């Protein structure tokens, strides 16, 4: 059975007006801004941007990749697919 989301989990994350996007749950570094209650720091592959999202917008990668893991026109998306598949836990600082 599923656990709660934890840092390092790989997902497709959904934001209004964007396709389901390859992403990971990030750690919060010492001294970094914490997310609001019930929200997780989401690191979007390809764009390398962070947003705060709740579980309703988070689709586990393994279950969802056959639906969502296909090339997309959008800037950064295809780069994002390479990263989640090939080096999802790297530093993209």
């Amino acid at each position: 059975m599923p656990h709660a989301f934890k840092p390092g989990d790989l997902v497709f994350a959904k934001m209004k007006g964007y396709p389901h996007w390859p992403a990971r749950i990030d750690d919060i570094a010492d001294g970094a801004v914490k997310p609001p209650p019930n929200k997780y720091p989401i690191f979007f592959f390809g764009t390398h941007e962070t947003a705060f999202l709740g579980p309703k917008d988070l689709f586990p990668y393994d279950k969802s990749k056959d639906k969502y893991g296909k090339p997309n026109k959008r800037k950064g998306f295809n780069e994002g697919l390479w990263e989640i598949q090939n080096n999802p836990h790297a530093s993209y600082s």
